[PDB]
């Protein structure tokens, strides 16, 4: 139980790392998926004119 | 040590589905990046020949 314990908190710790590790870089892609969107919508926007 | 064992397996799996979350986040930011620049370089060269 001892060594089952240690590796529970190590375990935890780790996904926890991971955890704020997937909230961050969901943030990441949040932010540059709506840079995208406003790029695409600046190219649509340059085609019309193009037209 | 039941116990301590079903802990120590739940937090590993946590762990292990946290860091392949993590490693698909990540390369999902590298391709959203990309395809950022290469939608921010046709921006670009859409102005300069609308202009």
């Amino acid at each position: 139980l001892k060594d089952a314990q240690e590796k529970l908190e190590l375990a935890e710790k780790k996904a926890t790392d991971a955890e704020a590790d997937v909230a961050s870089l969901n943030r990441r892609i949040q932010l540059v998926e709506e840079e995208l969107d406003r790029a695409q919508e600046r190219l649509a926007t340059a085609l019309q004119k193009l037209e």
